[PDB]
């Protein structure tokens, strides 16, 4: 009745609606660092958020989204596997209700305690509905956050999270900065892939950055305080919003790095 992470109706329910579930470039998958080939021809990746307008945040159940304006080229992503342009359109996490998982891709078994998705879309499509019909139609930069010293950056966000506490609340949310959630480094793993909820469409290049960032227990705990349900249900907690690792199949992860 409506997915979601939960004992009836978690991910190993999925496949009975959404039968690509089981298919052959499923997101997430665990990242053997040994198997990764290191490919030289990658190029640089290219992230251009100087011109971001951000708008507002909510909570749609499953996690809280920011989303921009991408009515026209303001921020994007280019290089790196990428072929074309790519916009921002909006950026979300998964996380858990404990500090040793979170995550969804893993490195060598290891997991986050969560994981960071900022979300494109290849402007060659014309809007996001017809991007999500094509193979190479998404982007998603993917980050992983480890609890350590707290990141300034992620502050303004940790601090409105009160107003959209239960399923369908909104709140404004302009002049944000992503710039501020981005590692010092940008070496990343590549491979092609998918969405890591429904409807779990094989339209996305996955790029994940080697690097991960550093976040509060303060504010890893402030995430743990939303709920899945709506105002006026009983109270649901919103953590471990993220999907097991799927078998890479016949699948190669490429490193930009040696
Ligand atoms: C895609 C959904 C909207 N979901 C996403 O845009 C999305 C983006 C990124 C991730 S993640 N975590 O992998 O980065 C997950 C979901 C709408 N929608 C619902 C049914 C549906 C059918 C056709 C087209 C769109 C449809
Ligand atoms: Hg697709
Ligand atoms: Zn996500």
């Amino acid at each position: 009745h409506h997915w979601g992470y939960g004992k009836h109706n978690g991910p190993e329910h999925w496949h009975k609606d959404f039968p690509i579930a089981k298919g052959e470039r499923q997101s997430p998958v665990d990242i053997d660092t040994h198997t990764a080939k290191y490919d030289p021809s990658l190029k640089p990746l290219s992230v251009s958020y100087d011109q971001a307008t951000s708008l507002r945040i909510l909570n749609n159940g499953h996690a809280f989204n920011v989303e921009f304006d991408d009515s026209q080229d303001k921020a994007v992503l280019k290089g790196g596997p990428l072929d074309g342009t790519y916009r921002l359109i909006q950026f979300h996490f998964h996380w858990g209700s404990l500090d040793g998982q979170g995550s969804e891709h893993t490195v060598d078994k290891k997991k986050y305690a969560a994981e960071l998705h900022l979300v494109h879309w290849n402007t060659k499509y014309g809007d996001f509905g017809k991007a999500v019909q094509q193979p190479d139609g998404l982007a998603v930069l993917g980050i992983f956050l480890k609890v350590g010293s707290a990141k300034p950056g992620l502050q303004k966000v940790v601090d409105v999270l009160d107003s959209i506490k239960t399923k369908g609340k909104s709140a404004d949310f302009t002049n944000f900065d992503p710039r501020g959630l981005l590692p010092e480094s940008l070496d990343y793993w590549t491979y092609p892939g998918s969405l890591t909820t429904p409807p779990l469409l094989e339209c996305v290049t996955w790029i994940v950055l080697k690097e991960p960032i550093s976040v509060s227990s303060e504010q890893v705990l402030k995430f743990r305080k939303l709920n899945f349900n709506g105002e006026g249900e009983p109270e649901e907690l919103m953590v471990d919003n993220w999907r097991p690792a799927q078998p890479l199949k016949n699948r190669q992860i490429k490193a930009s790095f040696k």
